[PDB]
């Protein structure tokens, strides 16, 4: 019974349907909810995902990945609730998004100290419940790898090695971060197919991806829906692209979309096509009718979407 | 009723009495308390606050300003329980301590929206409770004034202009951060006399305090007690020198005491002499005594403790 579940029996990866790798329910900074509570409102924050993970269903969607961690306000309790309205089957993980350096808490601590708290979420449970953690996610980008950033690559291998969870990353696609993360987990004994190095989507340079995917690891193509990283036709193209150049096997596609999250809204950008709706379903209704139509057939689709997150949890 | 305290009717400035300007009843990392609660213990953290206040009191302290905000959890329930507990005046304040960058929900959002949240917890109240912050807290470290820890001092400008609440900051003693969070506040607008500039007590660099002082900001002789900056005899040196100098109606003595810290413990370092016990009253059992056997009277001691907090807050 290898992948745990929230608020479900754990199932065994081969039953675990066609999958969406990398969404998130919900999104915050956990310090400004705490202390500005008046920006938030949880029920419109349920709602919006309960709706979000029915209409992913109505599509065939089984099992949710969500790698909400420290630093993106991941909430246990929030999560099981979601599961008790939809049924989906939904993993969760454990982890830190840092893009520079830890906070005040990790002065003074080891390596070991850090990779003890992914340990305890996925072996004894999530926010004091007995839901656990089924990977570890970890963060790079603009920064680079600074200290902290590397310390926490570590620890990730550490808790891979003792647990054998897989690890998502975030990277930024325009610098090197997703290979170096790659590089670090490697070097520290971690499997390439025990690794998604996320984000990669957000660029077309090919020959990058291709890079990663080729030292072993999956290829997030994820954003789908994003059009401030790379517009959705043009990922479509790249994603077209690696299909038809043998990637199938490395490629996992998802849309990071956050059902609701807090971040300022960005200055709004008009392009000659209208912005197709980032959603959950985005893949549904653009990318995989795209991609059909221009000749890639349902074993692809089953190899993207049901037989890659299979061996990823494997 | 100039002054906001935490689970009682606002007092007039002129009332304060003998006042601890800088302490802390808890402080925590709210993503890493969030997300792993397992390291934390709730009820310790309280009989901890609730033993310091009591002994405070025991030695006259009347009023406790506690400069805990987000970025070191700040729990306005937390507070009003020990306020319930030991009857202390409490002065809760709000802003936000950050060395580099601001978490993500900033991303995309105006100097203006970080001042109403400063403002909406002075005017509203704090964290969904009718207890308002009497002041605004601001930090810069290491890094120096980074783009965002700029938009944060200019925040703070803007809620005291509109408030008249006083401005406390954390600072690096060692390099000239809180000589240009002086600066760039006055340039704002704010009355340097409104302003306290803190952990100043961690050089013994007396030029440089002085500068500040004479600008016309109160400096903040407060860590007292944690050796790591500077021991207490230095310390105590320092400011007797500063008293002996003539500068009594700037300095500021706190211990920045936290009953309960999440930060991991440091290295031990001893030295000849035994180190102080670092408590909300080190200053009853080593520094008032060293002062006053050192020549400096009961009217300095009313002018550190009870006339400057007076003015600070007026
Ligand atoms: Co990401
Ligand atoms: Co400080
Ligand atoms: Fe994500
Ligand atoms: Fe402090």
């Amino acid at each position: 019974m290898r992948i745990p579940l929230v608020g479900k029996d754990s199932i065994e990866s081969k039953d675990i349907g066609f999958t969406l790798i990398h969404e998130h329910l919900r999104g915050f900074s956990e310090a400004v909810r705490q202390q500005w509570p008046h920006l938030y409102n949880e029920d419109e924050e349920f709602r919006n995902a309960v709706n979000e993970v029915k209409r992913a269903m109505q599509f065939g969607v089984k099992t949710i990945v969500d790698p909400t961690v420290m630093g993106c306000g991941r909430d246990i309790r929030f999560m099981e609730k979601v599961v008790k309205a939809t049924g989906i089957n939904l993993v969760a993980g454990t982890g830190i998004i840092i893009f520079i350096d830890l906070p005040f808490y990790f002065l003074n601590r080891s390596i070991d100290e850090i990779a003890d708290l992914f340990i305890h979420d996925i072996k004894e449970g999530i926010q004091g419940t007995l839901n656990k953690a089924g990977f570890v996610k970890i963060a790079a980008d603009e920064p680079g790898i600074t200290k902290d950033v590397e310390k926490v690559i570590k620890a990730a291998a550490i808790a891979n090695k003792e647990t054998k969870v897989p690890i998502i990353t975030h990277s930024n696609a325009h610098n090197n971060t997703g290979l170096e993360q790659q590089r670090i987990l490697t070097e520290e004994g971690v499997d390439p197919g025990k690794i998604l190095i996320g984000h990669l989507g957000d660029t077309d340079n090919i020959d990058y991806i291709k890079k990663i995917a080729d030292k072993g690891s999956f290829i997030g193509l994820d954003r789908y829906g994003l059009d401030l990283f790379l517009p959705v036709d043009k990922r479509n193209e790249t994603t077209l692209r690696l299909i038809k150049d043998g990637y199938s096997d490395k490629i996992m596609i998802s849309h990071d979309y956050c059902c609701t999250i807090d971040w300022g809204t960005a200055k709004p950008e008009y392009k000659p096509k209208l912005a197709p709706r980032w959603s959950i379903t985005l893949i549904f209704e653009d990318t995989i009718p795209f991609l059909k139509r221009n000749g890639v057939n349902e074993e692809v689709i089953a190899t993207i979407f049901k037989e890659n997150p299979k061996k990823f949890f494997s």
